[PDB]
C-alpha cells in the first residue's frame, strides 16, 4: 500500500485526486491530499471575485466533499518543506511521509524585479487577495464620497498588464465602476482606467481582429491603454513607467498588478534546475532523477515533443496533466511504464464583462455573447470535470 502524497488542492492536484480514487482500490495504495485552505478555489474566477462582481463564497467549495474518504486523507495544511531524497514533506500541521510524490502548489504573482510591486500593488493570486482587493476598490469610492477634499485619484486605478488576465479583469471592472459610481455619486468621467503593458502586443495568444474587438470593448468603456510601456517601479503613489525612455509618476489610488505568474516558491527550494518556479518535466510529467515525483500545473514547465517552449501556464493544461498523473499512477502501482503527457487544445475565452468576450473555440474565433456563453460552459465543465454533475449544478455558472 504505496502513500501517494499530493501538494495542492488546485485544478491540478484536485483532478489527480478524483481521478485517481476512482481508479485505485483501497489495498493497492494511500492517497494524502494537503492543502493551504479548506476550500478549493475557482482560481481562473478571481477576476470577478477582485473586481467584486462575484461574491468570493461563489469561486470556492469544500476539497472533502468531492473526496472518497476511503481512499483519500485530507490534511488542512501548509506545506513548509519537500525533501525529495528522504521522501517527506513538512506542514505546520505534521511531517508526511510519501512514495510517489504530486506536486500542485500553483502560482504566485510574479514581478520581473520591479521595486515595490509586491509592496505597493494588489495581486491576483487567490480568494483573500481577491477580498482585499474588492473591498479596497469600495472603500476608495466611499472615502471619496465622505470627503470635502474630492481627490480625483482615490478613484484612479492601475492595471498592470494586457495579456489574458489584466484584461479580463479590466472587463469586470467595466461593469463595476459604472455601478459604484452611482452608488457613491461619482461622475464616471472623473474615474480613470489606465492598462501598462511593457510588452509590445497585447493578448499575444489571440489574433490581431480578436485584440482590436477587446480593445474597442474596453476603449468605449473609458479604458486607456499605454502598450509597450514598461513599468520601472511602484511606489505609494503608483506606476512609475517609462515613456522614449523619460521616467514618469502615474497616479492611482489603486495598483493592480496582472502581467506575470510564477509558480509556488517551495519549487526553488525544493527541486533543482527551477526557473520561475516552474520545472521542466519528462514527457510523463515526472522530473529528471526522480520517477516517483510528479510535478503539474503552474509548478511545471511541459515542453511538447519536438518543441522548444513550454505550453503557457494554464487551468486546462493543468487538468489535463492530472488526469494524466493519476492514469500514470495507477500504472506504476501495477508494475507498467508510464504513457507520455499530450495536451490537446481544447481553445479558451478571454471574458470582457459579463456579456462579451475574445476566443477560440474549435478552432475558429468567437466573441460576443456567444463567446460570454461559451465563458460559461467552459468553466461549468471545469467544476464537472473534477466534482460531477452535482457540483457543476451547485457550483457552476449555471
Ligand atoms: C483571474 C485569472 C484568470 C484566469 N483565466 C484562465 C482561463 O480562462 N483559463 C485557463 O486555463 N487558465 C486561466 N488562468 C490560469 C489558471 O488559474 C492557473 O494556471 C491555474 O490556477 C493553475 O492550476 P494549479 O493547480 O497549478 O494551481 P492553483 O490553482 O494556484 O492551486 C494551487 C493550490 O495549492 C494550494 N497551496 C499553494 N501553496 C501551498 C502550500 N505551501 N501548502 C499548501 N497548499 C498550498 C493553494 O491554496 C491552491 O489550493 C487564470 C488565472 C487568473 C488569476
Amino acid at each position: 500500500r504505496k502513500k501517494v502524497l499530493v501538494l495542492g488542492a488546485g485544478y491540478a492536484g484536485l483532478q489527480t485526486v478524483t481521478k485517481l480514487q476512482k481508479a485505485i482500490s483501497t489495498e493497492e495504495a494511500e492517497i494524502t491530499l494537503i492543502n493551504k485552505n479548506e476550500y478549493h478555489y475557482e482560481a481562473t474566477w478571481l477576476h470577478e471575485a477582485s473586481a467584486g462582481t462575484l461574491n468570493y463564497e461563489d469561486v470556492l467549495y469544500p476539497v472533502e466533499s468531492v473526496l472518497k474518504k476511503d481512499k483519500v486523507n485530507f490534511v488542512q495544511a501548509e506545506v513548509t518543506k519537500i525533501d525529495r531524497d528522504a521522501k517527506k514533506v513538512e506542514t505546520n500541521q505534521g511531517i508526511y511521509d510519501f512514495d510517489i510524490l504530486v506536486v500542485a502548489l500553483g502560482f504566485v504573482s510574479e514581478t520581473f524585479g520591479i521595486e515595490g510591486m509586491k509592496d505597493h500593488a494588489f495581486q491576483i493570486e487567490n480568494v483573500i487577495t481577491a477580498r482585499e482587493l474588492s473591498r479596497h476598490i469600495e472603500d476608495k469610492f466611499a472615502n471619496y464620497a465622505a470627503s470635502k477634499e474630492k481627490d480625483d485619484n482615490d478613484l484612479s486605478i492601475l492595471v498592470g498588464g494586457a495579456g489574458f488576465t489584466g484584461v479580463e479583469f479590466l472587463g469586470e471592472l467595466t461593469d463595476r465602476i459604472p455601478e459604484l459610481c452611482s452608488k457613491y455619486g461619482v461622475d464616471q468621467n472623473k474615474v480613470k482606467i489606465t492598462c501598462v503593458e511593457a510588452a509590445p502586443k497585447m493578448l499575444p495568444m489571440f489574433s490581431e481582429e480578436l485584440v482590436n474587438h477587446a480593445v474597442s470593448y474596453l476603449e468605449d468603456r473609458g479604458v486607456e491603454f499605454k502598450i509597450a510601456t514598461p513599468i520601472v517601479a511602484c511606489n505609494e503613489k503608483g506606476f512609475v513607467v517609462e515613456v522614449d525612455g523619460e521616467k514618469q509618476q502615474l497616479n492611482a489610488g489603486t495598483s493592480v498588478w496582472a502581467a506575470g505568474v510564477r509558480g509556488s516558491k517551495l519549487m526553488e527550494e525544493s527541486f533543482e534546475g527551477v526557473k520561475r518556479g516552474r520545472i521542466v518535466t519528462k514527457q510523463d510529467l515526472t522530473i529528471n532523477g526522480y520517477d516517483n515525483i510528479f510535478v503539474i500545473g503552474d509548478c511545471s514547465a511541459f515542453i511538447p515533443a519536438g518543441e522548444e517552449r513550454p505550453l503557457p501556464t494554464t487551468a486546462q493544461i493543468a487538468m489535463q496533466q492530472g488526469e494524466s498523473v493519476a492514469k500514470n499512477i495507477k500504472r506504476i502501482l501495477n508494475g507498467e511504464s508510464t504513457e507520455e503527457f499530450e495536451y490537446v487544445d481544447r481553445g479558451t475565452v478571454c471574458s470582457l464583462g459579463s456579456h462579451d468576450g475574445v476566443g477560440m473555440v474549435f478552432g475558429k474565433p468567437i466573441a460576443g455573447k456567444k463567446a460570454a456563453f461559451m465563458k460559461k460552459v467552459i468553466d461549468t465543465r471545469a467544476v464537472f470535470k473534477i466534482g460531477g454533475i452535482g457540483l457543476a449544478f451547485k457550483k457552476g455558472k449555471f
